């Protein structure tokens, strides 16, 4: 079959694709660097942090149905940890977890068969607690895995975005001094045993988009135009959410993320099961400013899971109008 | 286009409305006025509340799809807070809630356009951290916009309801003494800090169904006949719940509450997201008393969500038979 | 009708049954005894336990839609407490809670009609707050009514499986000294008020499949071969669950559990309800071992939630391959 080396872009981008797959069957071949650092996560949290290529989430990788993936993937030796990845979208060995456990210092290649269409989450599994410890460092990403025909709708019709934004949910689990205050550690060790008993609350302190609170907000708001279809490919690998488009709906959306199954339609929010990644396509129909939340407020405000858009384009009157101004 | 005003109602009931659009479309007007008040949750356990018209849930709306509503919202000058709302119906400036921003002493008007078939949340947000506290002060209700041509099940045959219930689910953060007793304050703002220290654990002190705890039971139960077809629309702003009826079942399911999407049959226990209304039909069958329970039976006996419904009408033992009673 | 008298088989496993009902209607005729008995949940954490015949969950009952269930259950004198039983299969007197609730020393039958097609939850429901106590101290089960004329999928194909397992998750909330370790208890009662403290948390200390960490994993993996296709049936009576196979999905899934509706397909992971039982079909096309978990790593790992099943037969280096073994 034709090779296919990908340039992986950071999220909430993705890397060059076409919808539609431009030929049969390909090997797509993808690149990691397993990347362990302190991340910040707020004005005073850090996260000693496992990574997926330096990012939070790892980086999107598109492929079609029937294509093979291969990863190689890289623990450089200033890595403290063994690391692996399990590709939900793959079959067999723990979702290829047990064929790439590498220690600091080693490389690994797996390859295999995309056989299922949709969003699906990859994330570090190395054994035991291990598992959602890295999980919760940051070390889960998404691969799409679309139909070779492109997105179809609810009654088998074509439909297409012009843009994806990769939206990776992740709940962080920072120690606190009695204060409240958030604690530092040397290294990601060091921080275990005091992460665990927060961890064992279930009660995440962060809960973030793209790495970080207001990530995604700011400068980092994600950009649109009126009439653009957005697909948000949306991961949480550890935790369940409830994504809502202030002012906008879901106009198709597969919330379990597999595509050969029909997305509902009009959704006002959605859920993502924790361990999944899910779509939702929204045709922008107003101009202005919109907020992408997980609709737990407290978990968009307080914990930080909220993203805006800014939308340019004309207003349209006939589906909203403030007819009289706050007045008095 | 005809001008319709509509008398609103408190929950769990609804205004006069009919299932088929009578007309064309109308430009529904509704009027709201917010109300500021401290409202008993249960024994001893009270929360400075936000509220549309004096009522947790603020009271349901329903209009057609592809008719308009007009909002007249009112804040009067003796609210402390400025606030707006969010139409999770509505297409534009955040739900509305960009044009909808009254301090006390204003008035506004919104005009929108309910282009999409479904029940929906409404709530306040007014921006930033301002936005979950608000909505988990109570400030938040429910629009259902019915077909033109009412209900239609998975497979397009019209359904048609006896009764609607508004079931309007709510957490709440009240403070606690070290004792577990809980916190009284002068004011919302009084109150806020404390609050939001609750708001960060995401373990409400209180989950109830129409704004304290016991509402729906004792004289406030509901109330039907056997073969009575109810439809129970629940929403919950800002957290999951999953209804159950105790002996029943839901006939007809719509759980992210979209009247075009087929429902789902014979359901045991729903899901309501967090920031959505979902609606379930169910013919009675069986005389005597149910409960509808959110089924965290911790969160429906402990925290509050639990409603009775009563029933009359003649019992059917080929369904059920106690064929030997206690004995021993 | 015929009846039929079952020997109840102890979870994971299911008592002798056909998928395509062998006759017309028959009377199923079941029978349990309540056993109260401490139990160990792990190394150092037991739970003053509530069963349905000795085993978390209570075991499995399978019949067919129009048949009808005759439950014969027995509270022996040795019990403490008076018990109960609710049918979500069941239409009538709160699932039959109504017509079953038995003193130590009596003994109840009840008859209901299996109108509904899908696997449900069934659990004790006293009255008030013993009705969440009960269910947390393990005392709950499902029963799978089969269409008459076995499963089908989204396309109303017979499906068949070679092999059921019933996963019965439950949530308990075990007091803990300060020092983290586990409180022990003389009965169910003398814990009541340290076990309710917890429940208003709503942070479970362990979540388990078939009652005990480790239940499902070392000596107790599940087990099947390269070609069988298992349904997994799983419930959680009180809490949220959201199940992922590792290294395999969902072919056909029906997570609300109620076998007319049409089953989604190729799932990452999927979402039991609190209150429910929902059902997954997969043909394994792999070896090795796999992981059953809920997906909230956490609640995977360090609270208990995590079977292992050991699959035999020959690998398939089209569907995964290491190309590159770890160097360096
Ligand atoms: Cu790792
Ligand atoms: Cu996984
Ligand atoms: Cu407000
Ligand atoms: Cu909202
Ligand atoms: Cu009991
Ligand atoms: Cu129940
Ligand atoms: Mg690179
Ligand atoms: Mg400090
Ligand atoms: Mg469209
Ligand atoms: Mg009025
Ligand atoms: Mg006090
Ligand atoms: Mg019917
Ligand atoms: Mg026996
Ligand atoms: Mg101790
Ligand atoms: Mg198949």
């Amino acid at each position: 079959l034709p090779r296919v080396k990908h340039t992986l872009v950071p999220p909430p981008f993705a890397h060059a694709h076409e919808q539609v797959a431009a030929s049969g069957p390909v090997i797509n071949e993808f690149e990691m660097r397993i990347i362990e650092k302190e991340v910040q996560l707020d004005e005073d949290a850090y996260l000693q942090a496992m990574t997926f290529d330096g990012s939070i989430p790892g980086p999107l990788m598109i492929v079609h149905e029937g294509d093979y993936v291969e990863l190689t993937l890289i623990n450089p030796p200033e890595n403290t940890m063994p690391h692996n990845i399990d590709f939900h979208a793959a079959t067999g060995a723990l979702g290829g977890g047990g064929l790439t456990l590498i220690n600091p210092g080693e490389k690994v290649v797996l390859r295999f068969k995309a056989t299922r269409a949709g969003a699906f989450v990859y994330h570090c599994a190395p054994g035991g607690p291990m598992i959602p410890w890295h999980v919760v460092s940051g070390m889960a990403g998404c691969i799409m895995v679309l139909p070779r025909d492109g997105l179809k709708d609810h009654e088998g019709k074509p439909v297409r975005y012009d843009t994806v934004y990769y939206i990776g949910e992740s709940d962080h689990y920072i120690p606190k001094d009695e204060d409240g205050t958030y604690m530092r550690f040397s290294d990601p060790s060091e921080g275990y045993e005091d992460m665990v008993a927060v961890m064992d609350t279930l009660i995440p302190s962060h809960i973030v988009f793209n790495g970080a609170v207001g990530a995604l907000t700011g400068e980092g708001a994600l950009k649109a135009k009126v009439g653009d279809n957005v697909l948000f490919v949306h991961s949480q690998p550890n935790r369940d959410s409830r994504p809502h488009l202030i002012g906008g709906h879901g106009d198709l959306v597969w919330e379990t993320g597999k595509f050969h199954n029909a997305p509902e339609r009009d959704l006002e929010t959605w859920f993502i099961r924790g361990g999944s990644a899910g779509a939702a396509l929204y045709k922008f129909l107003q101009p202005g400013v919109y907020a992408y939340v997980n609709h737990n407020l407290i978990e968009a405000v307080h914990k930080g899971a909220t993203a805006h858009v800014l939308v340019e384009g004309e207003w349209d009157n006939d589906l909203m109008e403030q007819v009289v101004a706050p007045v008095g």
